[PDB]
């Protein structure tokens, strides 16, 4: 007259999340050197009175 | 003279939309030091009257 039967259920105990990024780190040096040369040429004329 | 038929369907509730992007951020920090040294010559003549 009875029935036999399951009755199954979950039950949750801890949900955990995780994160999607994308970290770099760069690190640089800089070496240089340079030179110059210059040659220049003028003239003046004046007048006083 | 009746049928046995089911006659079922869809109802909505709610609808979830979610875009895309890719952001990124930058802080960065410089740090330099540059040196001269030099050496200059020249000449003058001049006639007065």
């Amino acid at each position: 007259l009875v029935a036999a039967y399951p009755i199954v259920g979950v039950g949750m105990e801890k949900l955990i999340i995780s994160t999607n990024e994308h970290a770099s780190t760069d690190q640089g040096k800089t070496v240089s050197r340079a030179t110059t040369n210059s040659k220049t040429e003028s003239n003046t004329a004046g007048v006083s009175v």
